[PDB]
């Protein structure tokens, strides 16, 4: 297993989330679809790597937990390195695990599960991929010691500003 | 290979299915989207395990077969144990095989194919997962001898009523 | 690794693509969903094999490239042989790689990645699957030398007309 952590940040400049509201209910419900795309940073928050991109399908409102259950299908993009794809549950009120459905580029052959931790609803999430199947060790610029997750984390200023020192080559946008 | 069978039943209490109509047709057509979530029971029908959850994308109506072709992306949830994710053909008129795209929890590393068997449209289905890649033998409460599929199968009364003897721990709902 | 090349062609007879417009702009944007299904032919263009089927989720317009980024979830159907499922990036303006999430039939256990090459937007594409995990060698009628990719490719007359010599057994439709 190679652990890979990343931070997903919604900086609200990608038209995301887009809510397609169709459910029988005022609250989120089955029928509601949420296409989305957020920014993706390294686990040590030093570099912008790319984006998340995909679809959240509402399954139910969970009133006891004051939150929603989604079924999510999406990918994580790492510039020229490639991408990872996942499928599984996103619960707005607690951590979950998703399936790693595959990958491309350096992530070809990827399998396993990924831990999803929401830090600030809906703007900050922290992921830990427990990656199996890779052909090589991950590049060092992706495996810096992760910043421990908390509501107070922020990407490095130079990564948010897209300085060359704060981005990977041809980071996904 | 570890065979795992489950029954999927729409008990009409989860607002499912939800039809998002966009095809210019009285019948299902390309454009129509169907988010869904049904109940999942063990193959021996003794216990409630969880739910299915995901999306059926209508591909075409097939008049000569009196049914529809869907393309389906969804997951099968087994309470505290984890989940399985699938992708592939969902035909209302005949049995099919779908791809196992991955899993989480005890299903981490899962791969192979799953047989979707028609039972009673649009209420009951029977599945057999041909599971490869699991870390351990499946728990016994999930691998009781399956009830042979027929139109008149029913979950055990304790399972339907969600009594502790009829559910797995933290059964998904 | 086993390489498998196929041509995907929109012959305008499957109601595809269907544009579900939800972004407020005239251009494609997040919120727009595109269910689709095209015809699939062998790499040597001698035989109809089946169809593609699934969903393109618009992620963003890319004005500097005069094109779109989609996130795609779909399958490739090969008649009685089975199917392959994929997840990943679909860019209207340049080639990409998608993840192979799994398969069924002769493609049970499939993993790897697939190169998507656009030939004519929005009508013709060429794919090269880098397939791992297959139980057997691919059937010879799928592994003929490909026609050189260009905007001018056409299926053999017998394949377009669905004569026995121009189709595989129970080709998907
Ligand atoms: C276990 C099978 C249960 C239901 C089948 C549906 C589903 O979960 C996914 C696709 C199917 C769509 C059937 C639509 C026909 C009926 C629509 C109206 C209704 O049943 O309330
Ligand atoms: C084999 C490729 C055939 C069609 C490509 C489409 C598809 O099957 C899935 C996504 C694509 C969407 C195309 C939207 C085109 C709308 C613009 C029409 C134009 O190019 O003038």
């Amino acid at each position: 297993v190679q652990e890979l952590s990343v931070y997903e940040i919604n900086e609200l400049d990608r038209h995301s989330p887009k809510i397609l509201k169709n459910a029988f209910s005022l609250m989120f419900g089955l029928g509601d679809l949420v296409p989305f795309t957020n920014k993706l940073y390294t686990g040590d928050l030093k570099k912008r790597v790319g984006i998340t991109a995909g679809l959240c399908v509402v399954i139910e409102h969970v009133p006891e937990k004051k939150g929603e259950r989604f079924e999510a299908t999406y990918s994580f993009y790492f510039g020229d390195y490639g991408h990872l794809s996942v499928q599984g549950p996103y619960l707005t009120y607690e951590d979950s695990f998703l399936a790693i459905t595959g990958g491309a580029g350096i992530f070809e052959g990827a399998y396993g599960q990924v831990k999803l931790q929401q830090l600030v609803y809906p703007t900050k999430l922290f992921y830990t991929f427990y990656l199996k199947g890779l052909a090589n060790d991950l590049p060092l610029e992706l495996t810096g010691t992760p910043v421990p997750p908390s509501k107070d984390i922020e990407p490095a200023p130079e990564a948010k500003a897209l300085e060359p020192s704060g981005v990977i080559s041809n980071y996904t946008n």
